[PDB]
């Protein structure tokens, strides 16, 4: 299960959106997962930041998360581009505790 940190907590935000009936447009999105990511601690505010998605992380990978996002790509694959970039976005797991 490469990236399923991230698979999971994307797929959470897409079906968040199909059940609140969100328009699937850039800048909704970008709002969107930006306030989705407001409340996260721990490894899912690790996982934010790798998104573009707190204030002290890269808009450009924001954009780069939220124009897939846009065409419903599947989160895997989404996961996957951005493995590319830093790869500890797909190494995540939450404490074993």
């Amino acid at each position: 299960a490469d990236c399923e940190v991230c698979k999971e907590f994307l797929n959470r935000f897409y079906k968040s959106l199909i059940d609140r009936g969100v328009n699937f447009s850039l800048d909704t999105i970008e709002k969107e997962l930006i306030s989705f990511c407001l409340d996260t601690k721990g490894k899912e505010n690790r996982l934010c930041y790798y998104l573009g998605a707190t204030k002290d992380a890269a808009t450009k990978i924001l954009s780069e998360v939220t124009r897939p996002m846009s065409v419903h790509m599947p989160a895997m694959k989404i996961c996957e581009k951005l493995k590319k970039l830093d790869s500890q976005i797909c190494e995540l797991k939450y404490e074993k505790t």
